């Protein structure tokens, strides 16, 4: 931890902090909500000692990195135009790409605009948000999940965030980090109440610790949630913007891990798509699915080292 070198960079007009360590071909780490660079500790350290880089930054409006204040510049253009001035500056043609949440759509789209530049993906959680051109991202999740569904929650600016502020920072992070409830989040009405987690552990489990808890929480209760929450709130104009790419095929090699218990995995037809061929036929180079069994959304926090395996095995093929 003491080793990873951590500096900032001016990427497409932000200021972006990087955490990096070891030499060899970049393995770039792409954290989400409500995430950091600090989430990939255990991958940053594993693979670096495998002769790769490895590169985690705070993606924009998180953690140390910039966060501009207007909600129109947390488009997925914006994200990926970060993320390609940084690839730029580390020096090299191709990356190998690892992301988690949000972080994982980004990388999406980073296939997507540019396949050349990613050797391979190793994405967890998040499979390919598959544009369907009858309906808007959201409005399908509404459709599905009706208002209280916690990504329509989202949208309507400072509301989630004054919700948030009502329970306090710690109790948020704590909620989600610790939720093993699987299916849609779906909030009460009116309020955060019990968020994403009715059955509150007294003690952290054992994946994480007081530090690490507080390390997440000292830099959220800096930055607060609005940056993160803006990704949310351009999910609609992301499907207008992506337009041209309407019905393409992802050629970019895949390997799609995920834990048994993860909500995304269970809820929005998400296994359906998954297993039932749809995953595959939008990207054909698809490879092996993974199912951590009694593992939860944080699953490279959760099963750290057999994530690590499946990383290095899958990228060392090439």
């Amino acid at each position: 931890m003491e080793e990873i070198e951590h500096r900032t960079v001016e990427v497409n007009g932000i200021k972006m902090h990087v955490a990096e360590k070891g030499e060899g071909p970049v393995v770039l780490f792409l954290h989400g909500f409500p995430e950091l660079w600090y989430s990939w500790r255990h991958q940053i350290l594993a693979l670096s000692s495998r002769g790769y880089r490895a590169v985690a930054p705070d993606l924009r409006g998180y953690g140390d990195t910039e966060a501009p204040v207007s909600i129109s510049s947390y488009t997925g253009f914006h994200i990926v135009g970060d993320l390609i001035a940084l690839i730029d500056l580390l020096g090299v043609d191709q990356v190998f790409l690892v992301a988690h949440d949000w972080g994982a759509i980004i990388g999406w789209y980073l296939c997507t605009f540019h396949p050349d530049r990613v050797k391979a993906y190793v994405c967890l959680s998040v499979p390919l948000l598959h544009r369907d051109p009858n309906i808007r991202t959201v409005d399908a999740m509404r459709a599905m999940y009706g208002d209280d569904y916690y990504i329509c929650r989202f949208q309507k600016p400072g509301e989630m965030e004054a919700q948030m502020a009502e329970v306090g920072t710690e109790y948020v992070l704590k909620n989600i980090l610790t939720t093993r409830k699987p299916g849609p989040p779906i909030f009460p009405k009116g309020e955060y109440g019990t968020g994403f987690n009715p059955d509150m552990p007294n003690s952290l489990p054992s994946w994480l610790t007081q530090d690490d808890l507080a390390y997440y929480v000292s830099k959220y209760e800096k930055t607060g949630f609005t940056g993160p929450l803006n990704y949310y709130r351009n999910m609609n104009l992301n499907w207008e913007l992506t337009a041209p790419w309407s019905g393409g095929k992802i050629q970019v090699p895949v390997k799609f891990i995920t834990g048994e218990l993860d909500w995304v995995y269970t809820s929005l037809n998400m296994k359906e798509y998954i297993h039932g061929g749809g995953f595959k036929q939008d990207v054909p180079n698809l490879e092996e699915v993974i199912v951590q069994k009694n593992v939860a959304h944080f699953n490279n926090q959760e099963a750290a080292e057999e994530i690590n395996n499946h990383i290095y095995d899958f990228i060392k093929k090439f």
